[PDB]
């Protein structure tokens, strides 16, 4: 079985972080799509799941996502990873992890569990990282004395905005959920309009790669915990800090295969963690002309940056697995562009990318989060787009910079673009007057290979993860189970570009 788009994302990783090749990221074989009995799909976890409900009466894929997350730790022998943003999880997040641990240390079992958050400089931490152990040490009750806790809040780069943005659950190495869903009760839980978001379940040498970054992320973590302007580090039972907790459970032993599905495990290392991969001969020509509508206050990372590159080879497995398209390509987003200033607008060669598709006949999708979610320049706007007419203009703008030609470029564009803002049933907003906010970070290529995971396609320079996977059932089971029903209500949103019929 050919994985054509996978061997083009391993090239470009290989050129772009040689050197974070087996920590940062890595391709594996023998993986299985982790669903459960008579649920061939389940491996797929959506949130809230009530495609065509407005009311959102029975939030099935939340319930999934849940259970599953119990589950996977239930089963924990000797280690639980757990990262995502700020807070520490809270409310059934909070919940699933207790019933885990306590279900785990009844088997007999003393796990060592790793919890790490990324906190933005401006952000106040209400639970801290020692009052959160101590939350956990309280409900887990007589279990405590048999789980070894690592707690601790991170923030990397104060002046480049980098913290830990990634959203994983690891067990063992053996399994491990990852997607969008940060584990916040009050965005997906406690609410009468859930955000809609997307994780992935599997299992086998994948959850190892996603074990070796988080490594990654907890050797800068406990090293820089000296720095406490940087890291907030709280540990239970008097216990070291445990950087290499899924090196050390890994053993010699290599992993063990658990089905037939081939996956590229990247992430990145944002700003402030490593400075370059020595290893790299990475060299690119980067994009000799940015846009007028904005000019970034910041260095840019994104557009203007070599080293980052070699750092952060997500950016290239994104930018890779787009160009790898050769019939269609659908994206489902928060957003495509970043708010500007400080972050430049958006990402060039990805937006290059994409026009070329379009020049070439191949068929694109975007589904953003709706504009009328948009505060206006940070927390409170699930949306940094005043219109969807500023992707489009922008694809135009790329596409005449390509073709020269605005005729070549109107033909490219109006051809082949559907672009519209997320709806998730015939309502244009919730039952409660609050519109879809869509939190996917989804990429999906001729339903054969697709990424999920937590890195947004608009700038952003935080440490993030997730996985692409080639598999023609696979991508099968993502059309229907989310694709298709996105496009049957999304469409009622969707915008013709400025410039067609």
């Amino acid at each position: 079985p050919p994985t054509p788009h996978l061997d083009a994302i391993e090239r470009s990783l290989r050129d772009t972080s040689p050197g974070l090749e087996g920590s940062v990221w890595q391709r594996t074989d023998g993986n299985r799509l982790d669903a459960p009995d008579g649920d061939p799909a389940g491996w797929l976890l959506q949130t809230p799941g009530c495609w065509g409900d407005a009311g959102c009466k029975d939030r099935a894929g939340t319930r999934r996502l849940l259970d599953k997350m119990t589950r996977n730790i239930a089963d924990a022998r000797h280690t639980v990873d757990i990262s995502s943003l700020a807070p520490f999880p809270n409310g059934g997040f909070e919940d699933a992890v207790v019933d885990g641990l306590k279900a785990s240390v009844a088997a007999g079992h003393s796990p060592r569990v790793r919890i790490l958050v990324g906190a933005a400089p401006i952000y106040h931490l209400n639970v801290v990282p020692s009052r959160y152990r101590d939350e956990l040490i309280g409900k887990l009750g007589a279990a405590a004395g048999k789980v070894t806790l690592n707690v601790a809040s991170m923030t990397t780069s104060k002046t480049s905005l980098s913290w830990n943005h990634s959203k994983l659950l690891v067990v063992d190495g053996k399994t491990a959920i990852t997607g969008g869903i940060n584990t916040n009760k009050d965005d997906y839980l406690d609410t009468a309009h859930p955000v809609s978001d997307v994780d992935m379940a599997l299992s086998g040498p994948a959850a190892r790669s996603a074990g070796k970054y988080l490594d990654t992320l907890w050797d800068w973590t406990c090293r820089n915990a000296s720095d406490p302007a940087k890291v907030w580090l709280a540990t239970s039972n008097g216990a070291s800090c445990m950087p290499s907790m899924e090196q050390d459970e890994a053993g010699s032993a290599p992993a063990e295969p658990t089905g037939d599905v081939p996956v590229i495990a990247v992430g990145g290392l944002g700003v402030g963690i490593k400075e370059s991969d020595p290893s790299s001969g990475y060299h690119p020509d980067l994009p000799t002309a940015p846009d007028t509508k904005c000019t970034v206050g910041l260095h840019d990372n994104t557009n203007a940056d070599r080293d980052y590159d070699t750092v952060n080879p997500e950016e290239n497995a994104l930018r890779s697995l787009i160009a790898s398209a050769r019939s269609h390509v659908e994206i489902s987003q928060q957003d495509l562009n970043a708010t500007c200033p400080p972050l430049p607008r958006y990402d060039i060669r990805t937006y290059d990318t994409l026009a070329g598709k379009l020049a070439a006949g191949v068929k694109v999708r975007i589904v953003v989060s709706d504009p009328a979610n948009r505060g206006a320049v940070g927390s409170g706007g699930r949306s940094q787009i005043k219109s969807l007419d500023e992707i489009s203009d922008t694809l135009r703008t790329r596409l005449v910079a390509l073709t020269g030609d605005n005729e070549k470029a109107s033909r490219a564009l109006c051809g082949n673009l559907q672009l519209a803002s997320f709806r998730s049933s015939d309502a244009a907003k919730w039952a409660d007057g609050k519109p879809y906010a869509l939190h996917h970070k989804l990429v999906s290529v001729d339903d054969s290979a697709f990424y999920i995971g937590s890195k947004n396609l608009y700038p952003a320079w935080l440490q993030d993860f997730g996985y692409i996977v080639e598999s023609p059932a696979a991508a099968q089971q993502l059309k229907t189970e989310l694709l298709d029903p996105e496009w049957k209500y999304s469409q009622q949103a969707a915008a013709t570009p400025a410039g067609c019929p």
